[PDB]
């Protein structure tokens, strides 16, 4: 298991770091249907509403 994503560039970083209110997770599972939906820093240390693809 976590070996498969997808990132969503199409997101603001800022309700990323929400953790107060994280709508990046349930963003992701709202459209994508993702498993749970997670934020993540990149290769140029950008962190994007990366969403979880494999199970349902």
């Amino acid at each position: 298991q976590d070996k498969c994503k997808k990132v969503y560039e199409n997101y603001p970083v800022s309700k990323c770091q929400l953790r107060i209110a994280n709508q990046c997770n349930y963003d992701c599972k709202l459209d994508k249907h993702a498993r749970s939906g997670e934020c993540f820093y990149d290769e140029k240390r950008n962190l994007q509403c990366i969403c979880d693809y494999c199970e349902y």
